[PDB]
C-alpha cells in the first residue's frame, strides 16, 4: 500500500504509451467460420506425428493468411511521421511481422516485447514455420540480440488465449496497423447445448478478428477489403494446397461446403458405397513409390471415386453416427472413424487388389487379414532384419571397390529383396 | 520504396483526422431482427416494376429511420465548441444527414468526402427519397458546389457493404454524432448450415448499428434510448404504413 515511482522495462512501457495519445486510430470486427481449421489443421498434425514431426498450431496458420492478405492490400502496411516539419508517408522495403511473446522474468512479474520474423514476403509455409518457432526457441533460453526488436511494420496479438472474444488495442509509434485474434469457441449461448443436437443443426464455431490502423494514412475501405481477403483465404481450396504441398502431406485437403439434406438416397447407403469404393480402388493413391517421381508420358487414373464429394457427403458428416453393417467388427460408427480405418489399411505402405476375385471365402479371407493389419513385430526379429539389409550392401560395396571396371549387374536400390525372399 | 510528402486532399484529410484528436468519444452497439425489412421492401419493389420505376435498398430505409429517430431525441443533433473563450452548446435550425460517398477520381486512388442532403425535418419518404437519388447522380456527373459540403449536423456510414459485422469510427470536428450501419447476414456460426433446417428452428438475420457521440454534450443514456428507438421503428406498424402509402 502506498505510493512507489516506476522503474525499469515499466517506465519504458508507460512512457511508449504516452506517445501513442497522437494517433487517430479506428477499429474493424469481423466474425469467420472456423470449422476447415479444426479439420485440416489435425490432416497436417497425423502427418507429423508418423514422421516424427512436431506439432503445428492456429497461430500459425492465421500468421500465415495474415502475410498473404497483407501482400494483397499493400497499404496495410504503410505508417506516417513529420520529417522536416512536413508530412510523410513510409513504404517500407519488407514485411517485418511482430509477435507478441508474454514472457516471465527472473522476479517473478511478467512483461511483454515484440520480437520480429524479417523478410516474410519472400517465404512459403515452411520456411514461415522454420523462423517463427526460432524466435520462440531462442526466447525461452534468453538468446536474443538488439536487432531482434527492430524494424517492425505490422503486429499479431492473441488475446483468445485466456478466452476473450475480441479486445480494442492500443496501436504504438512507426506502424499502421495491429491485428488481433480472438477466441475459438461457440457462443455463449450455445454453451449448455448437447453434442447430438448442435451436430443436427449443423453448428460451428466461430473466430473474431480485428484491426486498428491509423486513420491519416489508411482508409476504412481498405482495413474492411483485408478483413474480407483473410476471411476468403481461411476457407479457399488454393491456400490449404500450398500448405499441405510444403508439409508433405499425401491426400487431398477437405474442401468447404454447405450441409446437404438427408432425402432421396439415404446417408447410410453412401457411406456403404464409400467403403466398397476404397476397398476396390485405394491402390490408385497409395504411398508405394519411394521416389517423389511421376513419369511425364503415362496416363494417369480416374480417382475420383476416393474423396467425400462424390457420395454426397460433407464436412458437417464427420461426427454424426452411421450403419456400417459389421466393418471393423461393429454395427455402428462415425464418418471419422471409417475414414481413418480405410485409410490405415489401403493407403499407407502396402496396396491391394482382390476384389475381382470370383469366390467369396477367398475374399473374406484376404479383406479379413488386411484389415486387422500387420502385427509388431519383436526386438529380435527386428535386429535379424538388419543384418540381412546390411549384408546386402555389404556385399555390393566390396565388389565395387576390389574390382571397379567389372560386369556385376547390382541390386543397389532394392536390397530388400532379400528379407522379402528370406 | 522510401519516403514521400503528402499533397493534396489527402493531405486535408491528415490535418483534420490530427484536430480529432481533441474530442472525448465514447461508443454504443446494437444488434437488431431485419427479417421485416427484407419483405416490405420486396414488396416495395414489386410495384415499382409493374409502374417501371426504380429500385429502393436498405439504406434508404435506415436513413429514413434514424431521422426519425433524431427527431424523437434532439440532444443528438447538438455539438460543443469554445467562443470567447466560453464553453457553448450549438442546437442547430436543420437536421442535415451527412452520406458518406466513396467515389474514385481521375488519377485512379479513391477518396472520400462527404455531402449533406439538408432540411431532412420536414420530408416524407418520397421527397427523402428525391434528394438522396439527387445527391448521388450529381456526384457521378461531377456536378457539386461547395454548399453541398458544408452544414452537416449528423452523418451516416456503412461498412456493412463489405461485409464487415461493426466498427468504431472518428467523430469529426463541428457535429455530435456519427452513426455506422454493419452487414446484414446471419452469423458465421450458422453460415455452413441447410436452408431447410434454418427455415425449420425459425432463424432469422441481424443488422448491427453503432453510435459514437462526443460526452461533453450527450450522455450514455441518451445514445441509449436513440438505438432503442430505431431498433422499434424498423419492426413498427405505423412506420411501414407510411412507406407504403408514399410509394
Amino acid at each position: 500500500p502506498g505510493q512507489t515511482p516506476i522503474r525499469g522495462i515499466f517506465k519504458s512501457i508507460a512512457k511508449n504509451m504516452d506517445i501513442s495519445l497522437e494517433i487517430p486510430t479506428a477499429t474493424s470486427v469481423r466474425d469467420m467460420p472456423a470449422r476447415l481449421m479444426f479439420e485440416n489443421r489435425a490432416m497436417v498434425n497425423d502427418q507429423l506425428k508418423r514422421t516424427r514431426g512436431g506439432k503445428i498450431s492456429f497461430t500459425h496458420i492465421i500468421g500465415y493468411a495474415m502475410v498473404k492478405a497483407v501482400m494483397a492490400h499493400p497499404d496495410m502496411n504503410n505508417s506516417y511521421d513529420v520529417i522536416d516539419g512536413k508530412p510523410t508517408l513510409i513504404v517500407p522495403e519488407h514485411i517485418n511481422l511482430g509477435l507478441a511473446i508474454d514472457l516471465p522474468q527472473k522476479d517473478g512479474s511478467r512483461a511483454l516485447v515484440v520480437a520480429a520474423i524479417k523478410e516474410t514476403e519472400k517465404m512459403n509455409f515452411s520456411e514461415f514455420l522454420a523462423a517463427y518457432e526460432d524466435i520462440v526457441a531462442r526466447s525461452r533460453k534468453g538468446k536474443l540480440t538488439m536487432d531482434d526488436y527492430q524494424g517492425v511494420t505490422v503486429s499479431l496479438t492473441n488475446p483468445g488465449g485466456i478466452g476473450t472474444r475480441h479486445s480494442v488495442p492500443r496501436l504504438t509509434k512507426g506502424q499502421g496497423t495491429i491485428i488481433g485474434v480472438g477466441s475459438m469457441d461457440y457462443p455463449a449461448e450455445f454453451q449448455g447445448a448437447s453434442e447430438d443436437r448442435l451436430a443436427e443443426l449443423g453448428v460451428g464455431k466461430l473466430v473474431t478478428i480485428t484491426s486498428t490502423y491509423d486513420h491519416r494514412v489508411i482508409q476504412g475501405a481498405v482495413s474492411g477489403e483485408f478483413l474480407r481477403t483473410m476471411s476468403r483465404l481461411l476457407t479457399d481450396d488454393s491456400f490449404w494446397d500450398e500448405i499441405f504441398d510444403a508439409m508433405n502431406v499425401p491426400y487431398t485437403p477437405m474442401r468447404w461446403a454447405q450441409d446437404v439434406p438427408n432425402t432421396g438416397v439415404d446417408k447410410n447407403t453412401r457411406v456403404m458405397q464409400l467403403i466398397e469404393a476404397y476397398r476396390s480402388r485405394g491402390h490408385l493413391i497409395a504411398d508405394t513409390n519411394p521416389l517423389s517421381w511421376v513419369q511425364p508420358g503415362m496416363p494417369v487414373p480416374d480417382h475420383r471415386d476416393l474423396d467425400i464429394e462424390t457420395h454426397n457427403l460433407t464436412i458437417w458428416d464427420l461426427d454424426r453416427t452411421f450403419n456400417v453393417g459389421g466393418f471393423g467388427g461393429k454395427e455402428t460408427m462415425t464418418l471419422r472413424e471409417v475414414l481413418s480405418r480405410l485409410r490405415a489399411a489401403y493407403t499407407l505402405k502396402v496396396g491391394s487388389e482382390y476384389t475381382h476375385i470370383l469366390d467369396r471365402d477367398e475374399r473374406t479371407w484376404l479383406q479379413d487379414r488386411l484389415e486387422a493389419g500387420m502385427p509388431k513385430p519383436t526386438q529380435a526379429e527386428q535386429k535379424y532384419i538388419l543384418q540381412k539389409l546390411n549384408a546386402a550392401e555389404a556385399f555390393e560395396n566390396f565388389l565395387q571397390t576390389k574390382y571397379v571396371g567389372q560386369k556385376r549387374f547390382s541390386l543397389e536400390g532394392a536390397e530388400a529383396l532379400i528379407p522379402l525372399m528370406d
